[PDB]
């Protein structure tokens, strides 16, 4: 066997539907990405680099 049963839990980073650029606020540094998809995928790396964490709240991802 080898099946990871992925299911959505209550309350997540609920991004609004529509083609819109996400404002990823790093420590002072203002980053932006075309899509919330790529935004969170690069922001989790920026969190690991700068030793911070990802706070995804709507169209704003602040790397706390």
């Amino acid at each position: 066997m080898g099946s990871s049963h992925h299911h959505h839990h209550h309350s997540s980073g609920l991004v609004p539907r529509g083609s819109h650029m996400t404002t990823v606020k790093l420590g002072d540094i203002k980053v932006t990405f075309d899509n919330p998809e790529k935004a969170k995928k690069y922001a989790q790396k920026l969190a690991k680099i700068y030793q911070l964490t990802v706070h995804v709240h709507g169209d704003t991802i602040h790397v706390k």
